[PDB]
């Protein structure tokens, strides 16, 4: 359904549907703000879901799931030039722990939503982006600040969520849609036991073959070094069809953010350097065009933003509160992002593709396909070049 040598991904995610995340749909938890104080916000989706209690999620999510991305956005996706989709989902929507909170129903809407890729000519990576008891800690994993994911039966129920998306969703039902089972986003490399991880990933490989699927594998890099993976799942060993997917942003941490926009786009043309050296196919499947961590609750509600230092003993760059709109950005920000985005789409086409996070926020431009490219800032068509050949490549 896919050629990866050939072809090249022009994709965004789907986020913020099926794994609530404050910064991307912020009205959804400021109802528990009481006045300035945000004490009382539920930091997750775990917390989310608790604190309402089943009747009141299931309805809210409900509205939410029947009107944050529908078939209009699949059209306008295709229509925008893009060829693909990522699709991030919880845990939860297969299983539940004993006591979890979370409630169920995502189900029917990745069903559509496959439907709707089908009729759009878009293809799809399934992205297991939460697990039981967090492999990460972040807030976009369901449950914030935990790390459990190798503790008791954690990684088990996990593989058995896996089974079931491999039963569903790589077979023959869906094999011109599916063009990857992403296996585990973001398990955070320095705090897990990384041989245990690569069990984990072997065994998730093992079980989709045995199903009779040849659908892709696609492996996070666990935030590992460019190259870290080349002897992992390889051709040499009889397996096959695997994909590694790198996030790429530049906002994380202080040094990130205090470098001026040349040596931002200097940092992008190397990933695209780098990435050519791999042993894989290599897809970027998350980057956006955010040169600032100033969006409200990015690094989790009730912290503040390293911009302004207000977070992680940052020191202070800029105000934030200029570049919270979009319309009160000055000239040099807007062909700045231009400039970083051009960089980063050249280095990303120069192996497997690029997937933007993400389609559409409410209120956060430097994260919102949508935004960007009503606004001129995101080049349409996609191809269109403000700042041609910034990185030199051959």
């Amino acid at each position: 359904a896919w050629d990866y040598d050939n072809n090249v991904i022009r994709g965004v995610n789907l986020g913020g549907w099926f794994v609530l995340q404050p910064y991307m749909t912020p009205s959804l938890f400021e109802p528990f703000q009481n006045g300035n104080d945000q004490s009382g916000v539920p930091v997750d989706e775990y917390h989310w879901t608790q604190t309402l209690g089943k009747e009141a999620a299931l309805r809210i999510l409900q509205k939410h799931w029947s009107t944050w991305i529908t078939e209009q956005d699949f059209k306008q996706i295709s229509n925008l030039g893009l060829n693909f989709v990522r699709i991030p989902i919880g845990y939860w929507a297969f299983q539940l722990l004993d006591n979890d909170p979370y409630v169920q129903g995502q189900v029917q809407y990745l069903e559509k939503a496959l439907g709707w890729a089908r009729k759009n000519n878009i293809r799809v990576w399934i992205d297991l982006h939460g697990a039981p008891g967090s492999q990460n800690g972040f807030d976009n994993s369901g449950l914030r600040d935990s790390y459990n994911f190798q503790n008791g039966d954690n990684t088990q129920v996990t593989l058995n969520v896996l089974n079931t998306i491999f039963k569903k969703y790589g077979g023959n039902e869906y094999s011109d849609v599916v063009i990857g089972i992403e296996l585990l986003n973001e398990p955070l490399g320095p705090v897990l036991n990384m041989d245990k991880l690569k069990q984990f990933f072997l065994d998730g490989y093992n079980s989709l073959r045995q199903t009779g699927s040849v659908t892709p594998v696609i492996i996070h890099d666990a935030f590992q070094v460019f190259g870290y993976w080349n002897n992992f799942l390889t051709v040499a060993e009889g397996q096959w069809n695997v994909v590694v997917d790198h996030h790429h942003y530049q906002v994380f941490s202080g040094g990130e953010l205090s470098r001026n926009i040349n040596d931002h786009i200097s940092v992008a043309c190397n990933w695209g350097w780098d990435a050519k050296k791999e042993s894989h196919w290599n897809v970027a499947g998350e980057w956006s065009a955010a040169l600032t961590d100033c969006a409200k609750w990015l690094n989790g509600v009730n912290r503040g933003a390293r911009y302004e230092g207000a977070y992680d003993n940052a020191p202070y760059i800029g105000s934030c509160q200029p570049l919270l709109d979009i319309s009160q950005w000055s000239d040099e920000h807007k062909t700045d992002t231009r400039r970083y985005i051009e960089a980063q789409l050249d280095a990303f086409e120069y192996t497997g593709g690029w997937v933007f996070w993400s389609w559409k926020t409410e209120n956060a431009p430097e994260w919102s396909f949508q935004t960007l490219t009503y606004n001129g800032l995101f080049p349409q068509p996609v191809t269109d070049r403000q700042f041609p050949n910034q990185c030199g490549f051959h």
